[PDB]
């Protein structure tokens, strides 16, 4: 069958579909990916036709409205614009090449308006392990004029809801879903042997994300990387290519640019980031602790699951004290190690993409969640 | 679990690997691949970890041999046979170096390689891990295991080998309709495209009022820059009310668009457009035959040497493509034409289609993949 997915403004959406997208083409489907313009080198990358549904410019709709707590509202209305202003591409495409399934990402909500338009089956996948319906009646509001069209008060409920938090982080409050067993899935390079070989110092990767706007903030890594010196300590700092560069010159003798992080996490005692979901995924995913320096977001809360779960610290203020100090007990302290490696355990424990892919199967033929 | 994929000197190698080896990923275990320096890139943007196991300089192996003397260009079927067995033989032995410093610091539990990707064989026996041999294409490339053992001698020799040995599992994508009755036995999987992708255009999924016409001659530089293959098939088709699209590198691709009015060139995933195509003709290529078979489309197959010219002759005889005997307009024009215009050369690509569909899915085999570590053990 012919199955759209659609992701989002980040790497990281793209990275989080790429295993379900991967395991359908692998059932013999055709499958198509969309994204915002820039993101298109992500999808190709990622081995998936790949399409351009927005300008890069969308990104405005950050700082601005239509017209040209707060967190969960603000990132709901961001989405929504960014859901609106990738429908005319992806009523283009459809025109052309009508899917029998569209399957999107926790906020694709484009993906939710252009499964109603083509009155096909929608699957929402969640792409890290928070609430993903949380921003749903900020979205919902956003998109009023778009889902007016369609006779909807609010954004419609999925045909299916695929989730891959494990059961001890999951809240009590989640909406029934197919599980599945997340895999990485991150953009990939040549390999060269630092990447995949431990020293005999313990290895700290250091890094802020996928997104430029978060990336550029230098001084955010280069304060993390400071703040390691009295470990003795191997630090890395996993970062993309066009910011690495400054850090280089200011941080000699630590690599900076980017490292498949399912390649070198195993290799890591530690995983110091800002929040960023799917690299808390890689990092619980390997067994290895975690450091959560929270830089804002939506994903702050999910993370103090994983530290109330004692796989994680989140550092209740980011300072050089609070930072060392918490690297020195995820290092020394075996009882963080012992709890990622049990999220792994429940990570894989749960169905395969391929397995998920039956599902999808099942739905389209009207045979399951009927 | 660790798995390591070896692919060889081509993109079509990598992607031939590449749903077996996501298939892993996706699976959960620990997937590394390797190729030749230059088809590093290729790997990386099949979203698999990327290992460059040979220079780009070991493509000299296809005119020199080990004592560094010149290399008689195969002039017969029996001959193709014998220089690929010791070109890829040679290509092998090449990759041992690099293969053996990446394994000493990341050790696969198993070890898959593409139909000639030899050195799979050598790494897996001196780890003492299994090894699994994925066919690339339809062809019996089996065919050349004993020219690549003649040429392996010293390396066979080291591991007390007398010849390559058995793969602990045979994994084939040939359907049933054109599998030789002495295949050796196994495990057979669906074969899925996993070509380089790009930006998509709405011309690559949408077709027009007129047949559309596919023309390539593979993914490989060398037979790529001879561009009068693809610029002489494309005037062949000038009779034709037809669309003529040329799939080819986009390297090489400026050239065939001055010379050609009208007609598109470069890079276009072929796993998009060939569903739109009435007809693939393509040089013999096997990852090419097998995209077509795959979306039900009739090909026409204008042989240029190769490994694949007998395989590609059984898909003509089952009646889902024509081989060209002489290589002159009029016969490319009318093979075209019958090929668009009788119904039954596309009824019987549908029908290997079907072939391909009833085999066992990629995430199916990494569950064969899985038993032969498991049950190591109990040998
Ligand atoms: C810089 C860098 C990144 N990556 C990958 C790892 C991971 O797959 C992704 C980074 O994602 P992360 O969770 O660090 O955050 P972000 O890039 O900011 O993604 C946003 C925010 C997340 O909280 C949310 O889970 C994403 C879906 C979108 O990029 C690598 O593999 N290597 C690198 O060097
Ligand atoms: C030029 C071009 C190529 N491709 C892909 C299609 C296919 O996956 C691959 C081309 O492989 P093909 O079977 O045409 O031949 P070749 O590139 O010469 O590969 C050699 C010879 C084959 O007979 C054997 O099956 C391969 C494993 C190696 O590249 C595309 O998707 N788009 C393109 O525009």
């Amino acid at each position: 069958m012919k199955i759209l997915f659609v992701a989002s403004g980040s790497p990281a959406t793209v990275f989080a579909l790429a295993p379900l997208a991967t395991a359908a083409r692998n059932a013999g489907h055709d499958v198509f990916m969309g994204a915002v313009e820039d993101m298109v080198p992500y999808i190709a990358s990622a081995g998936i036709p790949a399409l351009s549904i927005a300008p890069s410019s969308i990104r405005r709709y950050a700082t601005m409205d239509r017209e040209g707590e707060e967190e969960l509202d603000f990132a709901g209305h961001w989405f929504g614009r960014m859901a609106a202003g990738s429908m005319d591409a992806l009523r283009e495409v459809t025109a052309n090449w009508r899917p029998d399934l569209v399957v999107g990402g926790s906020m694709s909500f484009a993906a939710a308006l252009i499964a109603a338009e083509l009155g096909v089956p929608y699957v929402r996948q969640a792409w890290d392990t928070g609430d993903a319906w949380r921003t749903d009646p900020a979205a919902s509001d956003e998109l009023r004029p778009e889902l007016r069209a369609l006779g909807l008060d609010r954004l419609p409920d999925p045909a299916l809801f695929v989730d891959i938090c494990p059961p001890s982080l999951r809240p009590a409050t989640a909406p029934p879903a197919q599980m599945m067993r997340w895999v990485p899935a991150n953009g990939q390079r040549r390999l060269e042997p630092w990447m995949y070989t431990k020293g005999n110092r313990p290895r700290i990767l250091v890094t802020s994300g996928s997104r430029l706007v978060f990336a550029k903030k230098t001084g955010f890594l280069r304060g993390l990387v400071a703040d390691m010196a009295a470990l003795d300590a191997e630090v890395v700092i996993a970062t993309l290519d066009e910011v690495a560069e400054e850090l280089r010159t200011e941080l000699p003798g630590v690599r900076a640019g980017w490292v498949p992080l399912d390649v070198v996490v195993p290799t890591c005692d530690v995983v110091v980031h800002h929040a960023g979901g799917v690299t808390a995924l890689t990092a619980m995913n390997a067994g290895v602790p975690q450091l959560i320096v929270p830089q804002g977001g939506n994903f702050v809360e999910a993370g103090l699951r994983i530290s109330d779960f004692g796989a994680a610290i989140t550092v209740d203020e980011n300072t050089p004290e609070a930072v060392e100090k918490a690297c020195g007990e995820l290092i020394g302290n075996p009882s963080y190690a012992e709890r990622a490696r049990e999220l792994s355990a429940e990570i894989a424990a749960l169905p395969l993409p391929a397995e998920v892919v039956g599902a999808l199967e099942g739905l389209v033929e009207n045979l399951y969640f009927q």
